[PDB]
């Protein structure tokens, strides 16, 4: 099956100047949690702003273009990439703005970090049907000394 793991703030804000505009070392935690030990799929802008490998997943970047790094796998097309990823339980796409886009259509799960956080931003999450979602986890947290906004994790299913 195929997951989108994303993070919001107001808005459906998820980016800004190529950067994500809040500091959540809770998000970060629950991000490796759920990805580690998976493929993973990302656009090649998503990429430029990690610019090293997330260990002990497969990268697999998506780009019209030539790769231009031989430690992770490039693929010119959303088929190409859920092919890359193999035979696997669970495929993981990261971001950007576009590819969660394209790959919204194909997700049975939403794995969401919704930030109490107004934050001008140049890229959103999809704005999704919430008809065809159903929550199946979800817990809230308070801000604290590591970290600067209250958050809350949930899952969403494909109804
Ligand atoms: N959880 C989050 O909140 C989260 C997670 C990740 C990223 N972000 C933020 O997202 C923003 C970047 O999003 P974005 O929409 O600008 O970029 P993106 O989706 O990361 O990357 C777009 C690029 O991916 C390639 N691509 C996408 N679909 C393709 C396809 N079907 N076939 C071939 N290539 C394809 C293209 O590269 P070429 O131009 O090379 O063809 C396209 O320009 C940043 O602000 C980042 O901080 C947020
Ligand atoms: C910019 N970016 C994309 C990013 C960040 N937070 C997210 N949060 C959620 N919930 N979903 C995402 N797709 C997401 N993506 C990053 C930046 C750094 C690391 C990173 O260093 N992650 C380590 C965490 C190790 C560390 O603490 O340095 C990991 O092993 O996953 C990951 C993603
Ligand atoms: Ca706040
Ligand atoms: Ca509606």
């Amino acid at each position: 099956m195929i997951s989108l793991i994303a993070a919001l703030a107001v808005d459906r804000v998820i980016g800004m100047e190529n950067a994500m505009p809040w500091n959540l070392p809770a998000d970060l935690a629950w991000f490796k949690r759920n990805t580690l030990n998976k493929p993973v799929i990302m656009g090649r802008h998503c990429w430029e702003s990690i610019g090293r490998p997330l260990p002990g997943r497969k990268n697999i970047i998506l780009s019209s273009q030539p790769g231009t790094d031989d430690r992770v796998t490039w693929v010119k097309s959303v088929d190409e990439a859920i092919a890359a990823a193999g035979d696997v339980p669970e495929i993981m796409v990261i971001g950007g703005g576009r590819v969660y886009e394209q790959f919204l259509p194909k997700a049975q799960k939403l794995y969401l970090t919704h930030i109490d956080a107004e934050v001008e931003g140049d890229t959103h999450f999809p704005d999704y049907e919430p008809d065809d979602w159903e929550s199946v986890f979800s817990e809230f947290h308070d801000a604290d000394a590591q970290n600067s906004h209250s958050y809350s994790f949930e899952i969403l299913e494909r109804r």
